[PDB]
């Protein structure tokens, strides 16, 4: 399954995206798909803490410069299961950093399996926007749904 949490080679043109995944191969695969959809800029990192850092720094910079776009990333694809700080905790911390800027980055949970009851709960509590099977086959639909909302 894939959905909201309570060709296409120009599909993401104009867009800047962050891929977060502790697995080297998953990360490359995601960035590949996205580059194929015309993504203007893909950034990738290998942990929740790194993600947190890039987002924190990017929001501060954009605020300091009076940037037109205040979000450093139009979308973040967040792997759920990672050592140390998982995707839930990182997303929770990202939402807390965001409060002071009055913005909300779309964050899409990425996992190799459908969530159980506990993960599903964490999904909502963390403040993720959507959830995407790692095939990434539903990527464009999930983003359209986010955009409609
Ligand atoms: F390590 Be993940 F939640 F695909
Ligand atoms: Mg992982």
């Amino acid at each position: 399954s894939s959905g909201l949490v309570p060709s296409d080679d120009e599909f993401l043109r104009g867009k800047r995206v962050l891929v977060v995944d502790d697995n080297f191969i998953s990360r490359k695969v995601a960035t590949g798909k996205l580059k194929k959809m015309g993504v203007s800029e893909v950034e990738q990192c290998d942990s929740g803490k790194e993600a947190l850092r890039l987002v924190t720094e990017g929001l501060t910079q954009r605020e300091e410069q009076g940037s037109v776009d205040k979000l450093p990333f139009d979308y973040i694809f967040m792997d759920c299961q990672m050592p140390e700080m998982d995707g839930y905790e990182a997303t929770r911390e990202i939402r807390k950093v965001e409060k002071s800027y009055g913005v909300r980055t779309p964050i899409i949970a990425v996992s190799g399996h459908d969530p159980g009851s506990e993960e599903a709960r964490e999904t909502i509590q963390a403040g993720m926007d959507a959830f995407l099977d790692k095939s990434l086959n539903q990527l464009a639909n999930v983003i359209r749904e986010i955009e409609s909302k």
